[PDB]
């Protein structure tokens, strides 16, 4: 667990995401049974990337080695730029809710009022 030497891309994921308020993405992410001295964020303007490793006996097993020394990450690149400055994050027990500002703006919301 404290030589990795492995990258591995995500291919499933499980969260749900929807948009919230005029400039406003909020978003919960299932990110569960993770070593979280290992679980890291690398985000920008507007993607980000999350490199973490997990326990899942079933898979692990299958592979002698594999999970303490499997670190994995998933990318997501949102369209619309966000502000970071802004941007907050929200933790439970098992899932992880994040809250994106979407100030590249969101386009067309049928009628508006003056």
């Amino acid at each position: 667990v404290d030589e990795p030497e492995s990258m591995v891309n995500l291919a499933f994921v499980k969260n749900d995401s929807y948009e919230k308020g005029p400039d406003s993405v909020v978003v919960h992410v299932y990110v569960k049974e993770i070593c979280r001295d290992t679980s890291r964020v690398l985000f920008r303007e507007q993607d980000f990337t999350l490199i973490f490793q997990t326990r899942d006996g079933n898979f692990l097993r299958l592979h002698p080695g594999c999970g303490p020394h499997t670190t994995f990450r998933w990318q997501v690149k949102l369209r619309n730029l966000i502000e970071p400055e802004q941007c907050t994050f929200c933790f439970t027990a098992s899932r992880i809710d994040i809250c994106l500002r979407k100030r590249q703006s969101q386009r067309w919301g049928g009628l508006e009022a003056p």
